[PDB]
């Protein structure tokens, strides 16, 4: 779900080619550790969130490794 969160869409739009994932392998419920998202990607993305002041910690992206989680961590801490 992306309204202001549409910023995350660009994170994700890149994320598709980042591991070279198929769209059927990369929808928001798709597991990122399952797709093989290395921790550098994981740690690269942290800066990309905090870029717009988005609010999450990488510990949460490991805990629930799905695009949806990283994404909803924006909306669930401020409705946007």
């Amino acid at each position: 779900d992306n309204r202001h969160a549409a910023d995350y869409q660009q994170l994700r739009e890149r994320l598709i080619q980042e591991l070279n994932l198929t769209p059927q392998q990369l929808h928001e419920e798709s597991n990122l550790i399952q797709a093989g998202l290395d921790s550098i990607r994981l740690m690269r993305w942290l800066h990309w969130f905090r870029k717009n002041g988005y609010r999450l910690t990488l510990r949460e992206l490991y805990a629930a490794p799905t695009l949806a989680a990283w994404n909803q961590l924006m909306l669930s801490r401020s409705p946007e």
